[PDB]
RNA sequence: GCUCGCUGGGGAUACUGCGGGCCUUGGGACCGGGAGAGGCCGGGGGUACCCCCGGGGUAGGGGUGAAAUCCUAUAAUCCCGGG
């Protein structure tokens, strides 16, 4: 038939993580981050690092029989920033280029209905 | 003229004071259909977050203007099932 999986993309201002699981999520097919493809901390969240990691993960997934994925992309969320970093969309485009079919795309950033207090004080970072 | 102050009497009744009568306009009481994150007490929920147990997977995660302390093979970051 068609073996379909899920691509979980975690994108912040400091790094990017691309993690492919099966359709239920309980089994890990492949997992690559920005620090595994570059040597400098400054380049970890760049679009090019996201492309490289997505390509490695997609190749490992294709060798094992995955044909397509559905995509779940998230920023850190909670009491941290709600906006994804610059690597998410580059990672999305690279998966399709490497040979995977793409299903539905959704954002799953966790959002509180008035949760906890964030760091920094009532004055924030002072730079 | 000044010591603008005191005292014996006579007259007036507009205003203020005091006594009696009569009002409803200010204020208060009550009745009707509605408005509101006003207050107190009891019950039922919402996501988010932290810790613990079990499954997967394996070398990094976190963080800055740039780094380091810190966390991680006693298996982290990430994903799934529960408390
Ligand atoms: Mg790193
Ligand atoms: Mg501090
Ligand atoms: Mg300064
Ligand atoms: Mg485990």
């Amino acid at each position: 038939k068609e073996k379909w999986g899920i691509a979980h993309i975690y994108s912040s201002y400091n790094n990017t993580i691309i993690h492919i699981t099966d359709i239920t999520g309980a089994e890990t097919i492949s997992r690559w981050s920005g620090g595994m493809v570059v040597k400098a901390d400054r380049d970890e969240p760049s679009p090019y690092a996201a492309m490289l990691a997505a390509r490695r993960a997609a190749e490992e997934a294709l060798e094992k029989g995955i044909v397509g994925v559905h995509i779940r992309v998230r920023a850190p969320g909670g009491s941290k920033s709600k906006t994804p970093g610059p690597g998410a969309q580059a990672a999305i485009r690279a998966l399709a280029r490497a040979g995977l079919k793409i299903g539905r795309v959704e954002d799953v950033t966790p959002i509180p209905h008035d949760g906890t207090r964030p760091k920094g004080g009532r004055r924030g970072r002072r730079v």
